[PDB]
RNA sequence: AUUGAAAGUUGUAGUAUGCGGUCCUUGCGGCUGAGAGCACUUCAGGAGUUGCCCGCG
């Protein structure tokens, strides 16, 4: 019943979740800063991250198609 | 069950099409491993020796 689930999965060669396309033919990636030890040091890097509202509409396509 | 509650930044899209690393080109011509050269010089198969011994067509 009560279920939480956590772990790291692999994933490579793709553009999930989109930030908004671009004007000009150019479609870009949702960016994300983090904060992470460089040797006694806070640095900030530029990562992907995909929403948790996209994993929200996945979960709820893949209960519809189930429950059908 | 937190001013949170419902929520795809979504769907469709080939950097693609024709385009010879191409045509000509001797590793080519001349060139004595040749001339001189005793397997030569010395040399006994050699020295001893009863077909031996008996004999009535």
């Amino acid at each position: 019943m009560y279920v939480r689930i956590s772990g790291r999965i692999r994933l490579n060669a793709h553009s999930l979740n989109a930030q908004g396309g671009g004007g000009t033919n150019y479609i870009e990636i949702t960016k994300t800063k983090v904060t992470v030890r460089t040797e006694n040091g806070w640095t900030v890097v530029e990562v992907p991250a995909i929403t948790g509202n996209m994993l929200k509409h996945w979960h709820f396509v893949g209960f519809v198609d189930y429950f059908k």
